């Protein structure tokens, strides 16, 4: 019978997809990408003639009400969880009552392990957002207080803007700049200009970027294409987790 | 030139490899089992014709002496950083002089999204171990007092011995007894008897099982075969979040 199948693509290119994940494309009758896709580092005429298959690329009803009779696949950068911005088609889903399948695949929460850092230690993870006149949100300041305070790890996603109009990913660049803001305003002395975070870019791709150093030196670094995203060590950082990270230390 | 290619394997069985992962692992003149692997529902002689290759299952140097010379594979439950027992390796492997490529793939850590929790909210990861004489300890414990404290969820991961002999893998049942106990002793009021937690068996895995419920209902349920894992909520749940977890809801 009928079913909608999402499933995480991996972070990179087109050789990333599991298995399983490729045979549920193949025996799904239409398939659909979710436009964050355009991301990976392939182009949509190869990974149709890799699937054999006509692909769609995207609020939306138009993967849902094929989904009540036929066997759809939504696919999505990552991990469906890892990602966590699909949580509304489930519930659209039950809401109609679709069986979903969830096909499983890397996620950039467990990637950015090639840091160095303990994924063990990792605490909540925040999201930065692109300012806008007078919303000027800093909502994961706090946060990032209390994973310091208690000797945790952050994972900082950044903000994926599409509207006006051609999707603006945010940078590292952007984030500690906003960052260093914020504390400059609230002053509640959770990290600084000096202090030594990782900037992170294309993980898990080929061309992955990955740099060690100041707030005040990443700042101006010029770490490529999106997607990007920030590590912020705890306090006390492991002599094997610091033993990684110097591979990465930042010159000249 | 030579080189060493960890890979992720996923979570259930031999297609949760990736179109990359099976590219190395054929590419490779040796292909290595992390004994770990075993508990993956398929068998290894069906394995070994899935790639067309013999696999070697395995302290050793068996699988980096070659590496020194050889594109050599070694394969992994899950992914390699989400593992994070892979850490000697890698160290190891720049002692030598190696080269080292990771291949990503799912993860416990990502997967448990499917009980509803959000996984940005998760906070550090814990450890569980089986308790043996007069070892008992209980690091874990103030670790999901800071968690809750500060409104995290908690990942409690469960032991794994291998020496006498088949290797014994703990349960939810033992695990909660064990915080049951260990909350007895401690009385710093982080958890108990009616605290509404989530048993997770086989994550990812066609037969997966998740139940939502109290500690001492949890307790005394039959989960079934490993690999098991427990979610600690934090005091407050989302609402979003309760409607996912209320499908696992315990009965009767």
């Amino acid at each position: 019978g009928s079913m909608l199948y999402i499933i995480g693509l991996g972070l990179y290119d087109e050789k990333d997809i599991t298995v399983r994940g490729l045979e549920a494309v193949k025996s799904c009758d239409l398939v659909f990408l979710e436009h964050y896709t355009a991301i990976l580092q392939c182009d949509v005429a190869k990974l149709e003639e890799f699937y054999g298959k006509k692909v769609i690329i995207g609020e939306a009803d138009q993967i849902l009400e094929p989904a009540k009779t036929k066997n759809v696949a939504l696919l999505v950068v990552g991990d469906v969880y890892g990602a966590t911005t699909h949580s509304d088609i489930f519930v659209r889903c039950q809401k109609m009552g679709i069986e979903v399948k969830v096909i499983h695949n890397a996620s950039i929460m467990n990637a950015i392990g090639c840091s160095g850092l303990q994924l063990y230690r990792f605490g909540q993870t925040v999201s930065v957002c692109f300012w806008s006149e007078h919303w000027r949100p800093s909502s994961y300041y706090p946060k990032i207080k209390i994973n310091r305070d208690n000797n945790m790890h952050t994972l900082v996603l950044l903000d994926i803007k599409v509207k006006e109009e051609p999707p603006r990913y945010m940078t590292i660049n952007q984030c500690i700049e906003q960052l260093l803001e914020v504390e400059k305003e609230q002053h509640l002395g959770v990290y600084d200009e000096d202090t030594m975070v990782v900037g992170m870019a294309r993980v898990a791709c080929a061309d992955q970027k990955i740099v060690y150093g100041k707030m005040k030196d990443l700042l101006h670094y010029d770490f490529g294409a999106p997607m990007h995203c920030l590590l912020i060590p705890a306090p006390q950082v492991d002599d094997p987790e610091l033993d990684q990270l110097e591979y990465f230390k930042y010159k000249p």
